[PDB]
């Protein structure tokens, strides 16, 4: 399904398994396919992580997705290109203090290698609003400036913790083990996050995309545009404007979700 995907992320673009191509794929992907949880919000589970089902939705149907869908899809792409891809699981610690309760293992990221690589790279195009938009060296200590925030991995345990400087503060994003996880364990986690009544992807709306050189982040009716020298915040007026924004700014094929009236009613109930 490769050409369809390359067209959808508008990549144009050498295709060898190199570090340059990996950077360009990650920028293109993050620039093109939104993060969104319209499926779980509308009571539709994310239960099929195969290459076909994720391409059908994120490519053919011009929908976005969440972590399992994003890193699912890009993982299959990269493998097809001649990268070696290992799927990893993580726990989200965003904004949480050190004494927070242990979060579920609800995130998935990739450890990626390729011919002539200098060591493994972390690829994560699925952590919505703060997803790194470059592959990162899978090494600790190093401060890694991207097109947006700088990132840094730290040894914690047992595993690693990804941090970024968000506005003016170093923020831990998620902790993860470098142990490969079976596809079945990912499906268990995706089931949880897409169906559990306490899941943040069940109880509210979340969408995120990147431009030059801005993060566009949506939380319910709260739209934030995070640029280099400032953040613009917009309170969307009504469920109708939220859906327009999902289609227009986030590039999501909202018609796929069903009748516009039902999406709106759902967003109004949530959200509103």
């Amino acid at each position: 399904d490769l050409t369809g995907y390359l067209d959808r992320i508008n990549y144009r673009g050498a295709t060898d398994p190199t570090l340059d191509v990996l950077r360009d794929l990650v920028s293109a992907h993050t620039g093109a396919i939104a993060f969104e949880n319209l499926d779980p919000l509308m009571g539709v589970p994310v239960d099929d992580l195969s290459a076909e089902a994720l391409a059908d939705k994120l490519v053919d149907r011009r929908r976005g997705g969440y972590c399992y869908e994003h890193n699912g899809l890009i993982g299959y792409v990269l493998a097809e290109l001649g990268y070696r891809v290992r799927r990893l699981a993580g726990r989200v610690v965003w904004l949480a203090p050190p004494d927070a309760p242990t979060p579920a293992q609800t995130h998935t990221v990739l450890a990626v290698t390729f011919p002539g690589c200098q060591g493994p790279y972390l690829v994560d195009v699925g952590f919505g609003g703060m997803t790194p938009t470059a592959p990162l060296r899978l090494e600790t200590g190093t401060v890694q400036q991207t097109a947006l925030e700088p990132y840094r991995l730290d040894d914690r345990g047992d595993g690693l913790v990804l941090q970024a400087m968000v506005r003016d503060e170093w923020q831990a994003l998620y902790e993860f083990s470098t142990l490969t996880r079976p596809q079945v364990d990912l499906r268990v986690g995706s089931w949880f996050v897409s169906t559990h009544p306490t899941s943040h992807f069940v109880t509210g709306l979340m969408a995120a995309t990147v431009a030059d050189d801005a993060r566009w982040n949506l939380m319910g009716r709260n739209l934030a545009i995070h640029r280099r020298g400032g953040t613009e915040k917009i309170l969307l007026e009504d469920a109708a404007a939220v859906v327009d924004t999902l289609g227009d700014r986030f590039g999501i094929n909202v018609a796929d979700v069903g009748e516009r009236g039902r999406l709106e009613a759902r967003i109004d109930k949530v959200c509103f």
